């Protein structure tokens, strides 16, 4: 069953995670990095100094071209092509093909990273945030549509080259260890929650929770770093430079621009707290914690690290620092995100992420943004 997709994901630190998928006849290989921060499924079609190959629609004998241009753009990054059709496979997925929209890229501007290892992006979010409207089918909606596969998928992303696995159309229980808590989905358009409490230390940093959602959050693989609007970002920051005050490091490495080094083995991981998001639970008046430790937000770049955490205009972003703790099961037929503990967990001396509830949270459905 699913012990066949176990560890079909791969990547390099801070460059994305990827699994490897076939398109066309005869079968052309190649790496697409996991996004579920946005819905287009697109890849490299024309050279590039950063892409090591490229799809070739005139060597695929099931191709078709819709003849339609396409563009998307994302916080860092964008790109534009032609939409076209072709037959997809994934080896290390269920034993399926299906016929699923394709955007050729032609044109890139900041897209591609240099070493990254992979050469296109399959958006997992819904068909609402499509370019270049949502009529365009995603990839996961043409793979349920056409096959057996049940409408849900899973992701383990294992931090400190990683790896990982993506399980199409299940949960596999050897990745993960206690109970699985779940969030609502709130909006089928990104994979968007309800943060309703932030605590840092075990201290509640006492701002409207409408601020933890301004104007969304959503979870992205897709995206490095926790990011948060403008206000939260301020009061992390200053309560995680009060419990580090110990050390002293420089204003860019609190902008994420400059690193910070300690001999190995010696980073002082004591004196950077805990933080604790808070999300809408299943029940009335109950909501549920996930715990994220300070090494997946100091990402290892002696041992020198960069601060991953940073500040966004578009809401929160739950990206893969926050992911690489847990086993995040995408239940889209149930409109809902479970949480567990990784089995590939980091260890701290002292400290251990976390899944924990039920907690009790009054008026939860005020903390989200209209
Ligand atoms: C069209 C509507 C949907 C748009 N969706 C988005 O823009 C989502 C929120 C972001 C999307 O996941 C892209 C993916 C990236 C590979 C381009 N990520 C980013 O733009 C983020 C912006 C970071 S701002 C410090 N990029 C990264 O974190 C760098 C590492 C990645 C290459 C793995």
């Amino acid at each position: 069953s699913f012990v066949e997709m176990v560890d079909n994901l791969r990547g390099k630190s801070g460059q994305g995670y990827y699994v490897e998928m076939t398109v066309g006849s005869p079968p052309q290989t190649l790496n697409i990095l996991v996004d579920t921060g946005s819905s287009n499924f697109a890849v490299g079609a024309a050279p590039h100094p950063f892409l090591h190959r490229y799809y070739q629609r005139q060597l695929s004998s099931t191709y078709r071209d819709l003849r339609k241009g396409v563009y998307v753009p994302y916080t860092q990054g964008k790109w534009e092509g032609e939409l076209g059709t072709d037959l997809v496979s994934i080896p290390h997925g269920p034993n399926v093909t299906v016929r699923a929209n394709i955007a050729a890229i032609t044109e890139s501007d900041k897209f591609f990273i240099n070493g990254s290892n992979w050469e296109g992006i399959l958006g997992l979010a819904y068909a609402e945030i499509a370019r270049p409207d949502d009529s365009l089918e995603p990839f996961f909606d043409s793979l349920v549509k056409q096959t057996h596969v049940p409408n849900l998928f899973s992701l383990q992303l294992c931090g400190a080259s990683v790896g990982g696995s993506m399980i199409i159309g299940g949960i596999d229980h050897s990745l993960y260890t206690g109970s699985l808590w779940y969030t609502p989905i709130r909006r089928e358009w990104y994979y968007e929650v309800i943060i309703v409490r932030v605590e840092i230390n075990g201290q509640d940093l006492k701002m409207d929770c409408k601020e933890y959602n301004y104007d969304k959050s959503i979870v992205d693989s897709g995206t490095t770093n926790l990011r948060l609007p403008k206000k939260v970002f301020e009061a992390a920051v200053k309560s995680i430079k009060a419990a580090s005050s110990t050390e002293k490091f420089p204003d860019g490495f609190w902008l994420g621009e400059q690193l910070v080094c300690w001999q190995a083995g010696t980073t002082p991981w004591n004196i950077f707290p805990v933080i604790s998001l808070y999300l809408m639970g299943e029940v009335t008046n109950q909501s549920f914690r996930i715990t994220i430790l300070p090494q997946q937000y100091l990402r290892p770049v002696d041992d020198c690290y960069k601060f991953a955490i940073s500040q966004s205009s578009t809401g929160t972003v739950m990206g893969a620092v926050i992911m690489e703790g847990f086993y995040v099961v995408f239940d889209r037929a149930r409109k809902r995100i479970g949480f567990a503990v990784s089995a590939c967990h980091v260890h701290d001396e002292f400290r251990t992420a976390a899944v924990e509830g039920p907690f009790v949270t009054l008026d939860m459905e005020d903390c989200g943004y209209n």
